[PDB]
């Protein structure tokens, strides 16, 4: 009997039984509704063929395939199977209390036992060996430990001698009624004195300090909130694993490792079957010295990839109400689900979960063969709870280390849960890699222990920018592939039908997963994440849910103690509005804020709010020195004190620029790793910045981001000062750049900056053609870079505006030399409006673009205030702006065969299509039927139609009139007679 309890069902002799009355067949008229929901004693049932069986069985004729030893109680490997390990990869790492006394039988080597006497931390490196093998290495002897000062505590209670310390934080935890679980010893902390320095200020000196190690967590927590009352804190929130890594110099999150003697030819000791805490095959426990990196080798092991996709149905009421999981009678009807070698790629298995009878299409079947696909294999069941129960026994026993899908953290697998949990009360904290006590949750984003769930749909956007991210529109533009026959409101209507109408539910569900792989295959995005982990010395599960700081407090933590640091604890030139008929130039910097850092040596440690014991060095020289938000600032450069982030970020950048230059000499397999990486140093980098600013967040600074965002601006400001003085004649710059010979345009020449924003100018380039100039614009800002600049920081161009409606702030309408429109902090369309309204109010905005008359006319109104053309009469070139809207009003008005056009649906609801009409005095009582309309030769409503229309515009060009819609208004009414008003 396992010395800890396997948690998941290996039987189940009763159940809640939900499945759709439908499924009936002896099945009279009215008895067909709804759902069944009651209990049933028997046994959990699966068909496959004409063949059934218990789910919970192993043994013959399984009908899903299995990676699994133990079962419930049972060692169901060959008797004989006895394999020795060297070599195997690491994907997972779990942190686990383990405590000696639950231990006993387990059959420990005593170095193992010692480790956990009360109670230790165990981390377990999850894996394979090349053998396809599955691994759990339990390594035993890791502690957290955290920081306090010395002489601070050592007065405020009182006693240096080093056991004095521990007896007393032993007594602070008897006095928690919490679980000190007679933890009440000096024995389970050790205190060593170090000397060191708080990362802060460039004065503060190095102290002395108590480094204090832990057993477990809970303690460490404890202690946190509790012993320190004024006494500051060190280093209490980095967890086991992180220390396992970082003082075991080389170790990973995720590589190859190789299993070796150790202090005393100490070996690595196997467990015995029955004392096993995961699903592996073989496991074994050890401390960090048995274990080296065995690097060179680097191939991707045997892992296993699940794609799954669920598919549902709605009972109740309306069976085309989106169905909801806590509802019993809206049922998950069917899973797809598909087993990849990630190492391989291959596809080996396709199965279908049903809910009720599935008979797949011959079509989709000779499609399958035809591809060199697995025949599928379909279970289907006469409950929901039986086809769950199944789904999760085979996320147990094969265990895909790797899971993913379309948008299942969203839907899917909260779905699934919310079902096995509420309505089943199943548990699920034995369903993962753990036996039992493991991490198996979705929140609001899902973590099950030993599993990386990748989804598809986030990488989707990530990647590809589009109208739509649903599968089939994703998967016509990035799988160039068109498929299109299924609708959510369908599936009742054709489960009711019968055995082969689910098939076809199968079919779109299969073809579903299909997809999704081939999209994995395609991004390869647990690699990207791989190398993150591998770089940022984290856990996978952790490079994808946990956010932004994680990725570079861990390096900070490296190098900071490196440097015999301590890391504390949680304790106006924009724009003038106005339409631009001259070509308009972008310059961005790249990676603005990371170049700053490094180039201005800004860290927690170079920085400083006094003048004085600043080694009292010299201003200029060795000092940054700014007016920073309050008050004046200081940072050191990299002679006096070098910055912490700097390091970080200059060794990211050398890195990435050694691996980009080696990308072309290497295989094609090599290159499609080093771009991985080249693209994760990428992420990690761009990461940096917002690390600082986080007000609330582990170690922020908000006085390095503010003196960032300061010294951002300035930077700019420097640009514009620059660009003025050096090219206000055309001489100069056709001197730097002879090329400028073919593009002087008609006009005067003048070069202008005209927005400035966050990281990026605009530059009005009168005098000039916009044809070379995006080019031209590269090397203006190479040379402006190289001019003034201290390396990273590089000035770019991406892009030209041929013409720009320059709005506001953040707003702005633009069509790009070469491409499309870009439109910025608005809409000329709105999904509730009526498609008329949307064509003309998009046809205005082309005639402003297009119709060079229309186009230089509207640059024309930027000569004079707005107020002024209330005085005088528009410039001629408009003409054809008023021809559109006089032309709206006809369009309406008259006997006019699109009515569909004007039609507004403002399930059952929206959905009924109607229009308003003309004649108290009514308010938008004036709906009807299309067709009645149409059928009695109905009016629209002029006045109600137009009036949209003229806001519309109004909204669009109030730009062309400093923003004050009143004036345009009343000027756009001067190309409709007053009688339409």
């Amino acid at each position: 009997g396992p010395t800890q309890r396997h948690t998941y069902y290996s039987e189940c002799d009763e159940f809640r039984f939900i499945a759709p009355r439908v499924l009936d067949e002896d099945a009279p008229p009215e008895k067909r509704a709804g759902v069944h929901d009651g209990h049933l004693k028997r046994a959990p049932k699966v068909y496959c063929g004409g063949d059934e069986r218990d789910v919970l069985r192993v043994g013959s004729g399984g009908f899903w395939p299995r990676r699994s030893r133990l079962w419930g109680g049972v060692d169901h490997a060959p008797a004989g199977f006895n394999p020795t390990v060297t070599v195997f990869h690491v994907y997972d790492i779990l942190e686990n209390v383990e405590h000696a006394y639950g231990m006993r039988a387990a059959q420990f080597h005593a170095r193992f036992m010692d480790a956990i006497t009360p109670t230790g931390t165990v981390i377990t490196l999850l894996g394979l060996t090349p053998e396809g093998h599955r691994v759990a290495v339990h390594v035993y002897g890791t502690r957290q430990y955290f920081y306090m000062n010395k002489e601070e505590v050592d007065r405020h209670l009182q006693c240096r001698a080093p056991r004095d310390l521990c007896e007393r934080m032993a007594a602070a935890l008897r006095e928690s009624p919490g679980a000190s679980f007679r933890g009440i010893s000096a024995d389970h902390f050790e205190a060593e004195v170090v000397e060191r320095t708080d990362v802060y200020y460039y004065e503060t000196r190095p102290a002395l300090f108590y480094r204090v190690y832990v057993r477990s967590g809970r303690v460490l927590s404890y202690l946190c909130d509790n012993f320190c009352p004024a006494i500051k804190k060190y280093e209490g929130g980095v967890d086991a694993t992180t220390r396992f890594i970082l003082d075991n110099p080389g170790f990973v999150t995720f590589g190859w490792y190789r299993l070796k003697p150790g202090r005393n030819n100490t070996l690595a000791q196997p467990r015995a079957p029955m004392a096993f805490g995961t699903s592996s095959d073989v496991e074994f426990n050890c401390t960090a010295d048995n274990l080296a990196i065995e690097g060179g080798m680097s191939d991707l092991p045997a892992y296993k990839l699940m794609c799954f996709d669920i598919e549902c149905k709605a009972g109740g009421e309306d069976e085309l109400a989106f169905p909801v999981a806590g509802h019993p009678e809206d049922l998950v009807i069917q899973i797809s689900c598909l087993l990849y070698d990630l190492s391989t790629t291959a596809l080996e298995h396709v199965l279908l979960f049903s809910l009720g009878s599935c008979d797949l299409p011959e079509s989709h079947l000779n499609e399958l063969a035809a591809r060199g696909l697995p025949t599928p294999v379909v279970l289907e069941f006469d409950s929901e709870f039986e086809m769950l129960l199944a789904f999760m026994t085979l996320v147990k026993q094969y265990g895909p280390e790797f899971v993913t899908g379309y948008n299942i953290i969203n839907f899917d697998w909260p779905f699934l849960l919310a079902k096995l949990t509420d309505i089943y009360k199943v548990p699920l904290d034995g369903y993962g890699r753990m036996n039992g006590r493991g991490v198996f949750r979705v929140w609001d984003k899902i973590k099950v222990n030993g599993m990386v769930n990748i989804d598809m749909y986030g990488i989707i956007t990530d990647k590809i920018k589009l109208s739509s991210y649903k599968l089939n529109a994703v998967a016509e533009a990035v799988l160039k592939d068109k498929k299109k026959d299924l609708s959510y409101r369908d599936i009742p209507a054709y489960y009711a039908t019968g055995p082969a109408q689910r098939g076809v539910i199968g079919e779109y569900c299969i073809q579903d997963s299909l997809l999704v792989g081939q999209l994995f295959f395609k991004f390869l995005p647990h690699l990207e994440l791989s190398a993150v982990a591998r770089l940022a010395g984290i856990n996978i599960t952790r490079t994808i849910y946990d956010g932004q700081q994680i990725r570079v407090f861990t390096c900070l933590l490296r190098l900071a103690d490196q440097k015999g640091f301590i890391l504390p604890d949680t304790q106006v030139l924009d724009p003038t509005s106005g339409f631009h008929v001259n070509p308009v130039v972008v310059f961005d910097f790249a990676s603005l804020y990371p170049s700053i850092i490094q180039a201005h040596n800004l860290c927690f440690s170079t920085l400083s709010l006094r003048a004085d014991a600043v080694a009292h060095l010299e201003a200029g020289k060795d000092y940054l020195e700014i007016e920073v938000g309050g008050r004046r600032l200081f940072f050191v450069k990299a002679h006096v004190r070098e910055s912490l982030l700097s390091i970080l970020l200059r060794d990211w950048l050398a890195m990435r620029k050694q691996i980009r230059s080696r990308i072309p000499q290497s295989s094609p397999e090599e290159a499609v790793l080093l771009d991985k990486q080249q693209a994760a140093i990428k992420v990690v980098c761009n990461s940096v910045y917002g690390f600082t600013g986080v007000q609330h967040g582990l170690l922020p600074c908000l006085h390095v981001a503010a003196t960032v965002t300061t010294i951002g601006r300035e930077m700019l400001l420097a640009t514009r000062e620059y660009v003025h003085a050096r090219w206000a004649a055309f001489e100069q710059l056709l001197a730097d750049f002879p090329e400028a010979a073919d593009m002087r345009a008609p006009g005067p020449y003048s070069m202008r900056i005209i927005y400035g924003d966050t990281d990026s100018i605009f530059v009005l380039c009168r005098g000039l053609t916009a044809a070379g100039l995006t080019a031209m614009g590269d090397k203006m800002a190479s040379h402006i870079s190289r001019a003034l600049f201290l390396p990273p920081i590089k000035l770019e161009c991406e892009k030209t505006f041929t013409k720009l409606l320059l709005i506001a702030k953040k707003k702005y309408i633009g069509v790009i030399y070469g491409g499309k429109m870009l439109i910025k902090g608005v809409d000329l369309v709105r999904k509730n409006n009526c498609a008329f309204i949307n064509r003309t109010s998009r046809a205005l905005v082309d005639l402003l673009f297009y119709d060079d008359t229309v186009s230089g006319a509207a640059a024309a109104l930027a000569e004079r205030p707005a107020e002024e053309w209330l005085a005088r009469p528009l410039p001629e070139g408009l003409q054809a702006f008023g021809a559109v809207l006089v032309d709206a009003h006809r369009r309406i008005t008259d006997p006019e065969r699109d009515i569909q056009d004007f039609v507004l649906t403002a399930s059952i609801k929206d959905r009924i299509p109607y229009v308003i009409v003309a004649q108290k005095l009514l308010v938008s009582e004036l709906a009807e039927d299309p067709a009645y309309a149409i059928a009695h030769g109905v009016a629209l409503n002029t006045d109600y139609y137009f009036s949209h229309l003229l806001g519309a515009a109004c909204v669009t060009f109030k730009a062309l009139f400093g923003n004050n819609a009143k004036i345009t208004e009343s000027l756009l009414k001067r190309f409709i007679p007053e009688v339409w008003h």
